[PDB]
């Protein structure tokens, strides 16, 4: 249903896009969002779906809004309004200047030096999963690799038992793509209920895992509070359980459907990092936003204090004003423009971990299983939300064409 149009919002800017169930979803989720960049769609539209909110449709406006934290605050960064209001993860719910001391701490548990320390385990897990799959000649990619690989790495980093994954994964998914059994506030409450006693335990007896490091950390030289540590750990959990997991499935679906692209990476392994970047542009998948701190005129549109604005990270790289032939995957693309990992002061802290997971996946998979396709008959379905994803990805191949390492 459609929220009544607010008096201040011009009728000619109304485009009722539903970010949790977009009209054109069956053509693929990026395609469905890309309808916002068809001719005759303004740079900034209002949807009456999900309580009503603005959507910036072009990378120029998305970037500008992300840079301007004084007008576009991350205090309420999710749609619908109930979810954005409840949302209190650190650092994402804070604006500069107060945000920064918290980023620095988070960077200590997911930053480059940590990723370098994880490198061998990341490599081993990829190899163990793929080798185990190789003789079978099929898999359900979402459950058999896309989920266990990045998630087990995160649980290792966090010192959390893998048997807790089903519960934590369910809760994280309700925050990004709710099935309707839980509001965002209920899912958050449950994530914090899980975390509170582990945070307390690890402040009493500090270990070397990421929760211990955050919960015993300092921010600008003063001790972090129990409550702050919980709000940061919760975010780390969502990042670990619902980002790369989804991205790997878009990429693998594409590689399954495109022998010529796999062939390029098989003949030319050195291109994998570039291919990773071009897939991160084409299969970009996050869309969150900001709240207006004051009435503000932005690109000839009057925004009112309290208005929410969706600033889809997904859209910048798909905009033909940033990338010619944006729906085409070109691993040789010269200037790969995107905001897949966000933009401005909230630039993704997990991006080095993400790219390492993606590049290790591509290298290891294409080495052992160069030739695969979608299961015959399978109608691949995407799902949309704050993070988009793939419902199921059944793959098949002939074991005879695979290679043991
Ligand atoms: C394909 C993988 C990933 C994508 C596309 C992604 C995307 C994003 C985006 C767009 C933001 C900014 C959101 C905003 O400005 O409101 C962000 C922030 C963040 N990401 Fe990622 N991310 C990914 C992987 C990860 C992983 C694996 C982790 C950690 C386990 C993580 C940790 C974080 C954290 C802690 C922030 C908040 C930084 C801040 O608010 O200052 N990310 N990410
Ligand atoms: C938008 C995000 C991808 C970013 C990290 C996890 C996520 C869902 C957030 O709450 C901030
Ligand atoms: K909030």
């Amino acid at each position: 249903n459609l929220a009544p149009l607010p008096p201040h919002v011009p009728e000619h800017l109304v485009f009722d896009f539903d970010m949790y169930n977009p009209s054109n979803l069956s053509a693929g989720v990026q395609e469905a969002w890309a309808v916002l960049q068809e001719s005759n769609v303004p740079d900034l539209v209002w949807t009456r779906c999900n309580g009503g909110h603005w959507i910036a449709t072009r990378g120029q406006l998305i970037r500008e809004a992300y840079e301007d934290y004084r007008h576009f605050s991350s205090e309420c960064p999710f749609i619908p309004r109930e979810a954005g209001e409840a949302y209190d993860f650190i650092p994402t719910s804070m604006d500069p200047p107060e945000q920064r001391q918290f980023r620095a701490l988070a960077n200590q548990v997911v930053g480059m030096p940590v990723v370098d320390k994880l490198e061998n385990r990341i490599q081993e897990l990829a190899c163990s999963l793929i080798e185990s799959l190789r003789p079978q000649g099929q898999c359900n990619f979402t459950e058999d690799y896309a989920e266990p690989f990045p998630i087990r790495i995160f649980m290792l980093l966090a010192g959390l038992p893998e048997e807790d994954i089903p519960h934590l994964k369910y809760l994280t998914d309700q925050m990004t793509r709710p099935d309707g059994s839980m509001t965002f506030a209920e899912a958050k409450e449950a994530l914090y209920d899980y975390l509170i006693p582990i945070i307390e335990q690890r402040r009493q007896k500090p270990g070397t895992d990421a929760i211990s490091i955050v919960a015993n950390g300092q921010v600008n030289g003063r001790p972090i509070t129990s409550d702050e540590a919980k709000r940061m750990c919760g975010l780390l959990l969502v990042g670990g359980l619902d980002t790369v997991v989804n991205f790997l499935s878009f990429s693998m679906e594409f590689l399954a459907k495109s022998p010529e692209h796999r062939q390029e990476l098989i003949e030319r392994p050195e291109r994998i990092p570039a291919a990773c970047e071009e897939l991160l542009r084409r299969f970009s998948l996050v869309a969150d936003g900001r709240i207006l701190t004051s009435d503000y005129e932005f690109h000839g549109v009057q925004l009112k204090k309290g208005d929410q604005i969706l600033l889809p990270q997904m859209l910048s790289g798909l905009d033909e004003r940033e990338n010619a032939c944006p729906m085409h995957v070109d691993f040789s693309r010269q200037k790969v423009s995107h905001t897949t990992f966000g933009h401005g002061s909230h630039l993704c802290l997990g991006q080095h971990l993400a790219r390492r997971e993606i590049i290790v996946t591509l290298k290891e998979w294409l080495t052992r299983i160069p030739d695969f396709s979608i299961a015959p008959g399978a109608q691949i379905q995407h799902k949309s939300g704050i993070v988009s994803g793939v419902q199921a990805l059944p793959l098949v191949w002939d074991p005879a064409t695979t290679k043991a390492v």
